[PDB]
């Protein structure tokens, strides 16, 4: 206790500085600083020791004196309030979203400034850790993946993108695909992209986006892989929430000559965008260029939503001038927008129930005018799509639908129209940089972020699920591997004790008792209930730690077969298990798909192609399981994203939030390992034998062993720094540079080392 500042807790900040007034047995009593007498008590458990220095902040948080989750904050929060979003552990990158434009960090000269740089010599930087990996798919002949994790809102598809700026602009060629990789962006989010509570400009798919490289290293192509489009978005959003951009930038910006043709109007004519928030994002400026007879009764009297990137207007812009700069043309691009308005048109169409005997429904006659756009935009007769919104084939004879059967069908036609859209998309996108042969890619993974609100659904899970397994990556590759090969080569570092999510897992994804696989097994029952579902899951899984069953407010409730709590890595959610099982299913009814196929536009058909029970769920896991295959195959970097305050302002640090992120992301958990442990390493035999040509008949040459420490003293590394094992030797943190200059492989390089290794040989 002698006789410093420390860190204690606090509610909201995390920690506090305090001064240690009296020692207790089990508790230490704190006095706030600046607050003498209104002191309070703290477990000692809970109490750390902080830097002597508190304005001052180091890059590398395995720098600072003491290593412990309350200095880490710290470091962080020094750097925030500086503008500093980037920090290191090791080699592993720290983000936190600025909420605001940082002026100069992106530019061309900045990147210009890290390119050949090793780690460490530059001020962190998400350039820095794409260089890394550019550098080491070339030294060691080895594809790479830069995996970006974080909650919504986070940062990850910002920084995806200045990865992959970065990538093109130092790798590429200076002349056209080196652009298309990156101009394909506002496209993909136009279409994959929407308005959550979390975030304005929320991803609802995952991607991996790979840049592929012949041998020389020089970008010959790009690949972009998508996961599971959210559906349920597409016909119904929150108060709060907004259905795909791609609606309301059409909405806004399209030209009058476009408006007319695919007939739109406000987006408070359109029951797809009405029940959600049907304002534009727009500033003082770009909403005198939106024109009046597209703004909702909402958006004249509340005006227009803010976001410092977002401009409905302005992206309509952009998106169009990106589609001409990968090559669409102006044809593929009305194709894209008659689709878009066509699936706003199948949403207005509405029903009644009939008068005949055995009788379904009609369209009402006020639906004339959607049915008849609805056709034209899509290719079809009036009366087949009237006769498969109504009707259901089944033995042969059809079958009247009930006017809630015909609202399901009108959107189950709108959600995989609009589905194959995207598909559409992304493979067009692949379309603009195609590759025959490449020698290695880097890949960015940018995925949906861990999410929850006060009802959680199927969408949720699925979302939550894939953070899931990338958290559980993270902890194999980095935390589990990392030790066991300390153990096998005799190291001796202290084990590092850390919150594994394999279990989590487990639960969801088990052959038979799986969650996936009970859903499944539900799909295939002869009545299907959400409520059976549920039940099967709780019973198969009676105190497993993972699964809880609702608790009952007295304060509405969820029953016992209503739904679960999974307890994710990042914190337990409540899901509501009503429609898991019709949401579990991807199938399209043969009336529907049979329809689609048999426009007369030959853009519609093929979109399609050039009790029938799907999995979604488990065509999902299958997805992951192969992204999974091919990332191990890789070597891996981390960029965590950490989300700063829940309202999106710039200069905001929630030290607790910000500390619970820090926890279960395992950052506090590798701060710890890399007090003893080491993130670089190598093996002697082939330094030695890479060296060995260049070599005299000397003593360097006869021992490896020997000869290694001689080149790791010529290149500036002590005892301290490095240590051997059975057959590698490991690094230190703070020696990227060294180990650099002792990994490189250029002939003059080798042969000037070999002369100065002789001298401290001599
Ligand atoms: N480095 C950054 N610079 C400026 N703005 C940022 C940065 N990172 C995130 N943002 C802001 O945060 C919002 C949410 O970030 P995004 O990357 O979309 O989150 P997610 O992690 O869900 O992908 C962005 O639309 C942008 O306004
Ligand atoms: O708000 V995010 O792009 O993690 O879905
Ligand atoms: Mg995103």
């Amino acid at each position: 206790e002698d006789g410093k500042p420390v860190w204690a807790p606090h509610p909201t900040d995390g920690f506090q500085v305090g001064n240690i007034v009296r020692r207790g047995p089990d508790s230490l009593t704190i006095e706030p600083l600046n607050q003498k007498g209104k002191t309070f008590l703290a477990l000692i458990n809970q109490v750390f020791p902080a830097e002597e220095d508190s304005k001052k902040d180091v890059e590398d948080n395995c720098s600072l004196m003491y290593l412990n989750e309350a200095t880490l904050l710290h470091n962080i929060k020094v750097r925030y309030s500086k503008d500093r979003i980037y920090t290191y552990v090791a080699n592993i990158l720290i983000a936190v979203n600025p909420y605001f434009d940082i002026p100069k960090i992106y530019s061309s000269e900045t990147i210009k400034s890290y390119q050949g740089k090793s780690l460490g010599t530059m001020p962190p930087h998400v350039f820095a850790i794409a260089d890394k990996a550019f550098r080491d798919m070339k030294v060691l002949k080895l594809s790479q993946s830069i995996i970006v994790s974080g909650e919504s809102g986070a940062g990850k598809t910002e920084n995806t993108k200045f990865v992959l700026r970065y990538l093109t602009e130092s790798y590429g060629t200076g002349q056209d695909i080196d652009d298309r990789i990156v101009e394909a962006n506002p496209l993909l989010e136009a279409f994959g992209n929407a308005k959550t509570v979390r975030n304005n400009n929320s991803s609802r798919f995952g991607k991996f986006v790979e840049i592929h490289f012949n041998e020389k290293s020089s970008v010959v192509g790009g690949f972009v892989s998508h996961y599971l489009l959210e559906k349920s978005r597409i016909c119904v959003q929150g108060k709060e929430e907004r259905n795909y951009h791609i609606f309301y930038r059409l909405c806004a910006g399209a030209s009058e000559d476009i408006r007319e043709r695919l007939h739109l109007s406000s987006p408070d004519n359109f029951r797809y965008l009405n029940r959600g928030c049907t304002r534009y994002f727009a500033n003082k400026e770009t909403d005198k260029q939106i024109l009046q007879n597209r703004k909702s009764p909402e958006y004249l009297k509340a005006g227009s939503l803010k976001d410092p990137l977002l401009d409905d207007h302005g992206d309509f812009i952009r998106m169009c001038t990106a589609m001409k700069k990968i090559g669409l043309d102006d044809e593929e691009k009305l194709d894209l927008f008659r689709v878009v308005a066509g699936v706003l048109h199948l949403g207005n169409i509405d029903f009644e129930e009939a008068g005949s005997t055995s009788g379904g429904c009609n369209l009402k006659n006020k639906s004339t005018q959607a049915l008849e756009y609805c056709a034209e935009l899509l290719g079809l007769d009036q009366d087949d799509l009237r006769v498969s919104l109504t009707t259901r084939v089944m033995l042969v004879i059809k079958v009247p639908l009930k006017v809630e059967q015909a609202n399901n069908a009108r959107d189950a036609l709108a959600k995989t129209v609009y589905s194959h859209l995207f598909d559409h998309v992304v493979n067009r996108v692949n379309q603009c940089f195609p590759f025959e042969t490449s020698s290695y890619f880097i890949g960015v993974l940018d995925i949906a972020g861990f999410e929850y609100f006060e009802h959680n659904s199927f969408e949720q899970f699925c979302i939550n699920y894939c953070n899931e397994k990338l958290q559980q990556f993270f902890n194999e590759r980095i935390l589990k591997e990392e030790q066991e090969l300390y153990q096998k080569e005799g190291l001796g570092v202290n084990e590092v004790h850390y919150v594994d999510n394999q279990d989590c897992i487990d639960l969801i994804e088990a052959r038979l008792v799986g969650i996936l696989d009970i859903l499944d097994e539900e799909n295939r029952l002869p009545q299907p209930s959400d409520q059976h579902f549920t039940s099967a899951v709780h019973q198969k899984h009676k105190d497993h730690f993972r699964l809880s069953i609702p608790r009952k407010s007295k304060l509405e409730n969820i029953r016992d077969d209503e739904g679960f709590i999974i307890r994710h890595f990042a914190g337990a959610v409540c899901y509501e298990t009503t429609q898991f099982v019709e949401k579990n299913n991807d199938a399209l009814h043969m009336s529907l798909e049979s329809l689609i196929c048999e426009s007369r536009d030959k853009f519609i058909r093929e979109l399609f192609e050039s009790l029938s029970f799907i999995s979604v769920g488990n065509k999902f896991k299958t997805q992951l399981n192969l992204l999974l295959d091919k990332l191990r195959s890789t070597g891996a970097s981390f960029i965590r994203c950490i989300k700063p305050n829940l309202k999106m302002t710039s200069h905001h640090f929630e030290g607790a939030q910000i500390l619970s992120q820090l926890q279960c992301s395992g950052m506090v958990s590798v701060l710890d390992l890399m007090q003893g442990g080491f993130p670089s390493r190598a093996s002697f035999h082939e330094l030695y034998n890479m060296y060995k040509k260049y070599m005299p008949d000397k003593l360097a040459r006869l021992d490896p062993r020997l000869f290694c420490k001689a080149l790791f003293k010529a290149l500036g590394l002590n005892e301290i720094d490095y240590k051997f094992g059975l057959t590698k030797v490991f690094f230190r943190p703070g020696k990227f540079a060294e180990f650099d200059q002792i990994m490189k492989s250029d002939p003059d390089h080798l042969a000037e080392l070999v002369k100065r290794v002789n001298h401290w040989l001599i």
